[PDB]
């Protein structure tokens, strides 16, 4: 049930270690830029970040190996506005026995994970799944 710590670089250089996100719900992504399900979802899941964000909610989506240039050119066509890590050598995606690309891990403030997606996701459903993970209620 508890996600598994693990440190990856994020597209900027920075550090971005799980567990330093406590107590924020976060929103973890496992993506190829190739997966149709990452074409059509990622843009829903940027349109949403905008209102989470301030809801204590993080995305952190996780490419599996993927070169700098290739995943930039994603992100910018995609209109990608949340942070994204680069699992260079796949290990975070060992860890966490992803099979389909995309895999979805909803993780709680406790850092649990509470659902494990790999079906298609309509805007509404990463809605009422980012929903399920924030922390409690927070005012505008």
């Amino acid at each position: 049930s508890d996600a598994p710590n693990f440190v990856l670089e994020d597209t900027n250089g920075k550090r971005i270690e799980l567990s330093d996100l406590k107590g924020k719900g976060v929103f973890l992504n496992f993506w190829g830029t190739w997966c149709p399900h990452c074409k059509k979802e990622f843009p829903y899941m940027a349109n949403q970040y905008k209102h989470f964000k301030s809801q204590g909610v993080e995305i952190v989506a996780v490419n599996v190996g993927e070169s700098k240039i290739a995943v930039h050119n994603f992100m910018k066509s995609y209109g990608v506005n949340f942070p994204v890590v680069l699992d260079t050598d796949r290990q975070v995606l060992d860890a966490y026995d992803v099979s389909p690309l995309p895999t979805t891990f909803l993780i709680n403030p406790e850092g649990k994970v509470v659902k494990v997606v790999t079906g298609t996701m309509t805007e509404s459903m990463i809605h009422d799944y980012m929903n399920l993970i924030k922390p409690g209620e927070t005012s505008g």
